Order: C-alpha cells, then structure tokens, then sequence
C-alpha cells in the first residue's frame, strides 16, 4: 500500500524528471555538502552554480528515473536494488547514511512540488526504509558492514 501512495504522487515527478532532478539534487548538496564531494564529475561546484547546471539535473533525473522503476515493479524490489548496491558500494563508495539524507530530500521535494499530503510523507519514508534497509544487507554481503 505504501508504494500506491507514493505512486499517486509522482506523475510531477515523472512528469518532469529533469527539473523535479536538479531540485533533489541542488538541495542535497546545499543541505548535505559533504555529499557533494562524493560526486567527483560535481565535487567543488560553487553552489550558486548548482541549480542552473544541466549535467548535475540530468544526473538527478537518473536517480528519479531508477526510483520511478522500483516503485513501479511488479517483481521483486530486492533484485533491482542488487546492482545499485553493488555500484555505489564498489564504484561509487557511498556510506550508507547518505541514502538516507536524499530521501530526506526527496520527501520535502514531494511535499513542496508533487502533492506529497502528511500520509504520503510517511509511506514515502516507509517505501525508502525499506530500500535503504536492502542496500544496507547487500552492502554487508559484499563486506561493507
Ligand atoms: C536511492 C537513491 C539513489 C538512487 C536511485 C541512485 C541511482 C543511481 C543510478 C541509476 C546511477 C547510474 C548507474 C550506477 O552507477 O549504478 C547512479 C550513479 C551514481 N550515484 Fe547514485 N543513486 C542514489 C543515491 C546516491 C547517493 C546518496 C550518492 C552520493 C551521495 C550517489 C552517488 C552516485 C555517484 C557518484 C554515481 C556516479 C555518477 C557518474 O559517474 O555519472 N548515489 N546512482
């Protein structure tokens, strides 16, 4: 029930992934700059320079594209999340807080721009805690507990 909720929210998001992208992810960086600096093509961007760069949206739009994907499966959730894990904690080296802070993030974003009432805030943490929670075990069976 909780990724039906979510999903009753998001055709502003998939409407615009670019912008709705660029949003989540200027606002990442202004909130969380350590996070910034996780991105090298992005790390050192004067953060006034953020919210107009195109590469940094079309990258966000990535993201939400890859969220709107897991929301939208009708298998399983686990399975998608299985290379994603294995990119960010191998390529990417992402701590695994910082998944928590863009769903931070992105549960404003909803709020502010996609209809996200006071239930759909909370199934959006719910649907994000558990695949923040999935992440997290396939990080520890590749030995980064
Ligand atoms: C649930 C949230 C996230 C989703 C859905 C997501 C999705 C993606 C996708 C689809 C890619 C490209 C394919 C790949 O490399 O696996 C990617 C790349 C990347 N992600 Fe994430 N990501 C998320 C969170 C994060 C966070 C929190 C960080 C760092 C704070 C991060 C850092 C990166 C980096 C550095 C790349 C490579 C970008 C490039 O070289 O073009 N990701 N992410």
């Amino acid at each position: 029930a909780d990724f039906d909720a979510v999903l009753k929210c998001w055709g502003p998001v998939e409407a615009d992934y670019t912008t709705i992208g660029g949003l989540v992810l200027t606002r990442l960086f202004k909130e969380h700059p350590e996070t910034q600096k996780l991105f090298p093509k992005f790390a050192g961007i004067a953060q006034a320079d953020i919210a107009g760069n195109a590469a940094v949206s079309a990258h966000g739009a990535t993201v939400l594209k890859k969220l709107g994907e897991l929301l939208k499966a009708k298998g399983s959730h686990a399975a998608i999340l299985k290379p994603l894990a294995n990119s960010h904690a191998t390529k990417h080296k992402i701590p695994i807080n910082n998944f928590k802070l863009i769903s931070e993030v992105l549960v404003k974003v909803m709020q502010e721009k996609a209809g996200l009432d006071a239930g759909g805030q909370t199934a959006l943490r719910n649907v994000m805690g558990i695949i923040i929670a999935d992440l997290e075990a396939n990080y520890k069976e590749l030995g980064f507990s």
